[PDB]
């Protein structure tokens, strides 16, 4: 398809970031990564990839606002102030630092607060998920559709737990959700990168996905992918503030609805 | 080059099987999967990959015994009767049928019941894990080591829940196991192919792994990979009958010991 210029800029920026990340991982597989130096090696790769993305974006749009995982939020100016790029230069950091080849670059563009363009790029598998509002979604140029599955029977769901200490008090809640889904589904997967879980919803590889504790840069692009593939995205209450609240349900039509209903009785008032 | 001829035969057979499976997934992502036809399409692809592997093996060793996931157990003759090939032609069947690009061919060779050769091949990522007894393990020719991590602090563990009706009754123990691991670890992953989880333990990508409900062809090759990379493998009671019993713990030295210890209080009454 003929992509809008902004989507093409984001895609080329993701490609450069992903190639940098790929070279980085290749050296880190052949060397011992001390665990005291591991978090600093990760900070390095994040910031170098973020620099790559932001440099490419600002070469084309110097007046746009940028919100990066590493750099925070920097406002735009003039008309460009209505554009906000939401960047995770490396989604899946625990996988990356352990050498697990499942992670992605995630770039979204919001126009006046609504999702307008999205890229999720797997640089290992060379899988480029792209979308623009009203243009559909694609994997390496091919149109994407959510799966047709009519219920949770035999469904393949994605999920992921937030592993940091301040979510420990939610474990039973999560484990309750999980508990109630094991009977109906064919499987539940925790692969460790929410942007690729959403991308997989968009491509029909997962029938639905849910998670809490996420940040905006992990979910923004993938949510647009799911929407443009004909799916649904909400927070745990069925409203559209998933980006701000950190909990998200995405899926095809019927499996989104069923998954939302299923998880309702286990929601803490914290996540309501 | 450095490989013994028997290991090279197994590796070439795995490559051919993997190319067949890869072409298959490519046709099934762009076409509708009825789901009435899903079990028949997977059976078709399994049997074609198994035929590919078995034809390659028997062209070199016609008197060896063969045990395929699709096919039965067929004994050998003469000295060759002491050799048994243990084949899962396509590990990760739920992933495969949904288009999730994470699955592998698994081929092990046992000599008088002891693991002698092993191949786990990821045809999407083109990752060839090979090992021979007393020869070490390799990823695409590069020698492999288990990670050096000394405890579960910050560890990345793999596991799989078993989804069948006949394991539903073990779920609570599992969710208990999971609970006791959430505080210390950086993550737990359920990617959906036990052979690649074991391969990732061998390569240092996971620090440890546990799962029950597996079949021999799921575990055999990956178990040799972990052993030859310097790790430890046992069943849930610490003995070496994981292949017959279907439950397995694998890991680097200290994380293997800690994970086995952690899961002892959660064993269902069968296991003491």
């Amino acid at each position: 398809g003929s992509m809008q210029p902004m989507l093409n800029i984001a895609l080329r920026a993701a490609r450069s970031a992903g190639e940098l990340i790929f070279r980085s991982i290749e050296r880190l597989d052949v060397i011992s990564v001390n665990e005291k130096d591991a978090k600093d090696y990760v900070t390095e790769v994040d910031r170098a990839a973020e620099q790559t993305i932001v440099a490419a974006l600002r070469k084309a749009y110097p007046t746009h606002a940028i919100m990066g995982e590493e750099g925070g939020l920097i406002e735009g100016s003039g008309e460009g102030a209505d554009y906000l790029w939401v960047i995770d230069p490396l989604d899946g950091t625990t996988n990356f630092i352990h050498g697990v080849p499942h992670f992605a670059v995630s770039i979204a563009c919001k126009y006046k607060g609504r999702l307008e363009h999205a890229v999720v790029l797997d640089p290992v598998r060379q899988e480029e998920f792209t979308a623009s509002r009203g243009r559909g979604a694609a994997l390496n140029g091919r149109r994407l559709r959510v799966s047709g599955r009519k219920s949770l029977e035999g469904a393949l769901l994605g999920t992921g737990f937030p592993f940091r200490d301040n979510q420990i008090d939610n474990l039973d809640n999560y484990l309750n959700m999980f508990r109630s889904l094991v009977g109906q589904t064919a499987g539940i997967r925790r692969a460790g990168a929410a942007s690729l879980d959403l991308a997989y919803v968009a491509a029909g590889r997962y029938d639905a996905f849910w998670e809490f504790g996420l940040s905006e840069w992990d979910m923004a692009a993938g949510a647009l992918l799911v929407q443009e593939a004909g799916g649904l995205v909400s927070d745990f209450t069925g409203s559209h503030e998933f980006l701000e609240k950190g909990h998200i349900v995405a899926g095809n039509t019927k499996c989104f609805k069923a998954l939302l209903t299923t998880i309702q009785p286990h929601l803490p008032p914290s996540l309501k």
